[PDB]
């Protein structure tokens, strides 16, 4: 058992590779099935894991009603291993919590989950499932982290975490954590920048966070740093706005772009000198379909013209959150870091008449191997039973 | 595999970070999860589980019925991992048993069962799943015992049982086990005291338990003793009154508190020096409600002033049991024994209007890091399609 | 990983301390709990399990009809941990069968598994989950075993097994069976005798089986022998007769007692020198009841005086078959091999008024401390939803 | 842990014991059992697996509906425990897949899953569930695979894939695979002949595939191969002709059987010199009843006399899809491959009035000890509540 190096580059990819599909909510109609959204995946050296938050309750029962609801009492984060359901039968308890992250330093698992009121709310940090420290509210606004995987190197792991309005400027600190303690925080000087839900991810011992602007950027801000936490920050300059809402494409901006910026999506993307692959939905204006963009210049240029694109979900089928995942040479073999993605597929409220929202999943890994676009969506047929 | 050493000091906390929920009573409106009652919490040097007494039957169906009864041969001791939900699949099988205690040593689990009739029921003693010993009622009222986690040090383990009626003085006696053998028992000298559902725990390799007296007191009982079984006896003398029902704060007494002091609930409290946390319901005539308060001489002093008070469950919430667990150096790597606690959130009979009765839980762990009060009820809506 | 010796005597016991209970009838009310029947327990040197034949259906789902029905291609040996329902979600599945036996050696898991036609049948054994042998049926009508454990000794293990009719003399064979292979069978010279599902235990490195006498014997039948299967026979001298039906206690008898000697049920007794413990139905007429009763000269002796009765279920409530379990010193560390029991509950067809039938269990263990009688039922209310 | 050898010859057998049989849709009739259909079986060194075709859906739930389809984004390659019916709670996610096989190395299990769209459809490749290597159809007219395991010599692993027509000529491509990844690929010389779902065998360190026939063969074709990928082909000689539908047993033919030859079943045959053990349906037009029968000059000679038959599902009863597994020494001890094989049950449409199709399995492994025929159907009782 040994500590995740983290040194290496990501593995360059021509194509993503489909790995794991869920198909929860069909199963959630008769099965039991955690009712469950902000789903991730995260893996050790001997296995991947989707941690997801439930509400506390199973699809198609009564307690399902007003799920739409983001933040309760009754939310936790478990985890199951990927592709099964999440059910409690087969999923392993790891936090209360309404917002969270987890990762693997190769030696055992972090979880961060966050609970409590909206002005007071406490991150509980855990290793190995042994509470290790807390962090709680210094702006007395949602707290709030990455909704994904945290990234590890060397036995450091690090996150980002926001506190502070969701229609405006708030605070964003980055932390560095070790064996679940807490041994440095930066809180990120960012004027006229918003950071929420970030996708972050290592790369030659640094890392790099593709996160969501919901104050006025229909682009991705991004924020890459080492392991004393200095840091440097910018927006993704494609014109193949990243977000959701966003405009059609167009020239792209270095900074925030305004139009259709406010609101978003949790999302990700993944850098490569001055190209990079963007996930985003096919919709411009609501969580519809998904695909996969490589654009050779997009990191650092404005132009709206790209190279390559996958598709992942048809523009009429619901998609959601998504996020980076990644696999290590510990566990693959390889010489380099794998760059994987998982998609949340969204079902109920608020674009569908039921008393409910959940979500199930599916996940991609990169290779240069051949591949295909096609559709995988959730499936399920709303409205159910209980609705 | 080494035996806990129990020989360090309780690590001081200034509040209590939450640890775990498991929505039962939510989850089993659909799911297949045990009627339980009388859950509680202890740990391993790898993991920590729930144990409960089951009614031999599952939420939302007919057999629920009736389960305001404590005592049946259909009750039976059984644990899952800590947040989980207690269900036919994922819930390992102690012992036959309508009152209980676990704890482990180190090295293998030991179990207490209590099964048989009121006038000469038998604890059953298990260490690693094998019968190590029997003791039988000796007064033929209904044998008790803490229906909380044992208390162990250096390869001995410690609990209480109470034998005798519950509204006067009753006969009480403390018990060392070794691989689960009886290896001594005294009777307590304690005219005019009574103790029942002791939440014991270890400290610098002496045992402290905190009482629940049904017969006069409305402040908690205590008895500390050492490996000999040489023991030390009193109340918690703070007029922060620990059980339930209780008067309003006031002055309080070194000996049973006799205002509103029949009756009770399974609580606990932790000693340090003079001082005491105290966890108690916030009702002083139901089991609602929930709250920690600090009261630095409350252990030895008898006025109601206090100096912290954190909530967990709001006044109107159902509440309901509580009992304290410890964590071990073994376990953390921390250089003292960490104290953690949960509470068991009752629904159903008497108080509603239902069938039966079962409780889900909540716990929190001790850290000196930033905390938060809010409140973590059960969250079920009753009554259920069965009643 | 050892062969279990098995040549130490049985531990003398004074009583009977109960080990586990399922409540399967009770859960699979709503669970999904299969219907089964014929149950018993076997220990390895880690684990005790138990087996069971499920009907390849559900409790109170329309494939439970005609459960009555013993034989079937839809019968499965499976097992699970003792004391946990047997479910499809925590059933390790072992064998095709509506007959069967299973015993641990101390290195893997013996199983026999016996199905296909009346006229034909074919018992199956697997070794650590692999096939290493047949045995196929040599009277042509209906080859069956015990449904309890073979016994094991030095890595020899014994079972018996039997063909021909249910009214008459059949064909009596035993088995001396190593790593799964047949390496020595006798046919048993046994003239106006009877045996089937014999309860067997090692003891002093030789095998007792205690049978059941189904042609006219209301006592029961014994078989004893060594290694190479050379053997003695006799029936229960005792005044206190063991089968069900049988008459009312009286004068015994050293070979088969008449009186009400057609039919019976799978039962047990444990031989301690001249003594016999004998449990046995309460009831003389039918599935009744269930008692253990010390007889110290009941094994060679006809009268129908003893000294000890412990009840275990309630003359006016449901039993059913009943077997021997052991726990060798390799898993208790006694110096000697513990003797147990289990007793199966059986509910519906034919004295309840339902379309299934289905079984519980309770097992107990011998201890020398002290115990207590008691009735610990099935406790299911029936007719169930489906009927 | 160590390569599979593969290099000695298949174990000569007189007959099949019954190995499993899990009930599925018995038991789905309550219980949440996932809509199922190909499934096969494939053992490590240290256990056997059942591998299945998800529907993404459970039995009896409204998702069901449209089962009969093939080709979804919803299935999912999965795996249980042989013998246990395959549900959420106890399947173990491979792959996204609607065609599919798998194997054991010795080492670690490969995966094949096959899912994107008919015209462009990619194999994912996963060694120990990490993704190794990919494959693209190169005739865009859906690629498919074996619908069994593959087959393992010393490292390597070999199987089959199809793209093109299937009422004509199309592709067929041998692949060697190791940790993964694809070493060698070859496309067969094999004009007028038709091969998909093929069954391969290791034996004496060469893979023998026994497939079918989708255009215009009753009897099956065959293609033997060394690790190089040198080939050889052939059909099935014997006039007791192996695929559904097929003529009546006459004069067969060493090239394809036109009569009765469009359409087909996935089976399998097993070599013996010029011997055959032939797997097939009882019914000469539906996929109805199920045999096994030894034709001691059927692989190179034309009569339609054979030696044994042994009844494995009545005339009378569903049948469907057959395979070959094997147990390799590493797993039993022998000195020789031991020859095992499965029976898919299917039920639903398009033969019953449902709305759903789905299967269970039955499984036997080739003895030499005494066995015997007999029918074990799937037994559910059809239409479900959901119809
Ligand atoms: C939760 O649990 C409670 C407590 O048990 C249930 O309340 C019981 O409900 C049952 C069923 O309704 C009651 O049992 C029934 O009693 C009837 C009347 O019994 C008395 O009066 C008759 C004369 O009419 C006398 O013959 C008899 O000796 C009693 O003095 C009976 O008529 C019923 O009998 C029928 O069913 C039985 C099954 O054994 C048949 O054998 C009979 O022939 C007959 O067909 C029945 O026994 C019981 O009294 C209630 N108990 C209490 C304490 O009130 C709740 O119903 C339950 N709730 C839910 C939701 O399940
Ligand atoms: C339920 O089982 C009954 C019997 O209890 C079924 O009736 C027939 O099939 C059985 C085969 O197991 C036999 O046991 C019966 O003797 C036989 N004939 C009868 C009762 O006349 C009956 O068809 C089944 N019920 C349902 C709901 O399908
Ligand atoms: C709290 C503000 C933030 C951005 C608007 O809300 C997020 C939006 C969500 C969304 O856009 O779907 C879902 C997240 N669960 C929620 N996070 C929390 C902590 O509640
Ligand atoms: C036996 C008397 C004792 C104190 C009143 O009853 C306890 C009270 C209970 C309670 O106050 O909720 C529930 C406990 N399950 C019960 N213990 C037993 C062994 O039945
Ligand atoms: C086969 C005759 C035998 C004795 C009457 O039947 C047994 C009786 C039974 C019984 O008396 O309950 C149940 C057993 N499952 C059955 N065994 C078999 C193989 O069917
Ligand atoms: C693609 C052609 C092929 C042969 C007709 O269809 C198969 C026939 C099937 C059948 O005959 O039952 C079911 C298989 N699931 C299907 N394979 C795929 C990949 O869909
Ligand atoms: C990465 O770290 C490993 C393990 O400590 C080290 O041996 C190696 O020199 C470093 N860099 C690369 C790119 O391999
Ligand atoms: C959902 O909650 C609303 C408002 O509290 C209520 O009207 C409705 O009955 C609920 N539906 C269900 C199925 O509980
Ligand atoms: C990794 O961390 C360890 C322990 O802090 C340290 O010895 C080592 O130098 C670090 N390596 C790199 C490349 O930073
Ligand atoms: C506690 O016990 C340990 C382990 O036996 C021993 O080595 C140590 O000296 C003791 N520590 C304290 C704080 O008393
Ligand atoms: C712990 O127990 C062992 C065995 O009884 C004993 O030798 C040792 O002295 C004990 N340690 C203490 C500190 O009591
Ligand atoms: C039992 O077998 C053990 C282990 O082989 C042996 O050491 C011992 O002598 C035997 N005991 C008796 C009483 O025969
Ligand atoms: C037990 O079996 C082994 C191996 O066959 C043999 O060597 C040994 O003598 C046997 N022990 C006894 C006590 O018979
Ligand atoms: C097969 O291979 C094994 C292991 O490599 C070797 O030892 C043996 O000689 C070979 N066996 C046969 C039957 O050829
Ligand atoms: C099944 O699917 C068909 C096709 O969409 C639809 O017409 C039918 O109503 C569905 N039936 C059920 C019972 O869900
Ligand atoms: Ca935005
Ligand atoms: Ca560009
Ligand atoms: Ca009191
Ligand atoms: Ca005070
Ligand atoms: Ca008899
Ligand atoms: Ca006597
Ligand atoms: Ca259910
Ligand atoms: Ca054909
Ligand atoms: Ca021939
Ligand atoms: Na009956």
């Amino acid at each position: 058992s040994v500590k995740l190096a983290g040194n290496s580059s990501l593995c360059p990819v021509s194509g993503w590779a489909i790995y794991s599909k869920d198909n929860s909510v069909r199963i959630g109609s008769k099965g039991d099935v955690f009712v469950i959204r902000e789903p991730f995946i995260s893996c050790s050296p001997l296995e991947c894991r989707t941690f997801f938050l439930t509400q506390g309750a199973l699809l198609n029962d009564k307690h399902s009603n007003g799920t739409i609801k983001d933040r309760s009492p009754y939310r936790t984060l478990m985890s199951c291993p990927i592709g099964e359901v999440p059910s409690p039968y087969n999923s392993r308890f790891e936090s209360v919590a309404w917002s969270a992250s987890a990762c693997h330093d190769g030696i055992n698992w972090l979880t961060i989950g966050i609970s409590g009121p909206d002005n007071g709310a406490v991150a509980v940090l855990k290793y190995n499932g042994i509470i290790t420290d807390t962090i709680k509210s210094w702006r007395n606004n949602v707290l709030r982290t990455q909704e994904s995987e945290c990234a590890c190197v060397n036995g450091s792991c690090f996150t980002v975490m926001t506190d502070g309005p969701s229609n405006g400027q708030a605070s964003y600190k980055i932390f560095r954590i070790e064996k679940g303690k807490i041994v440095k925080s930066v809180e990120m000087n960012a004027p006229n920048y918003y950071y929420e839900e970030c996708s972050c991810y290592p790369d030659s011992s640094e890392i790099t966070c593709v996160c969501r602007d919901n104050w006025h950027g229909s682009n991705r801000p991004w924020v890459s740093f080492n392991q004393n936490l200095e840091y440097q920050i910018g927006y993704i300059c494609s014109g193949i706005f990243g977000d959701n809402p966003r405009p059609n494409d167009k020239t792209g901006s270095c900074g925030p772009v305004s139009s259709n910026g406010a609101n978003g999506v949790k999302g990700f993307s993944f850098k490569y000198g001055n190209g990079v692959w963007i996930g985003r939905t096919k919709s411009i204006s609501s969580r519809n379909g998904f695909e996969m963009i490589w654009d050779p210049n997009g990191w650092t240029g404005t132009d709206n013209n790209f190279s390559i694109k996958q598709d992942i979900v048809g523009i009429n089928e619901w998609s959601g959150y998504s996020g980076s995942f990644v696999q290590h040479p510990e566990l693959t073999g390889l010489d380099c870091i794998r760059p994987c993605f998982w998609v949340e597929l969204i079902r109920g409220r608020p674009k569908e008449n039921t008393i409910w929202t959940s979500g199930s999943s599916i996940s991609f890994c990169g290779v240069n191997s051949d591949t295909v676009g096609w559709s995988w969506p959730d499936g399920a047929e709303l409205p159910f039973t209980i609705d």
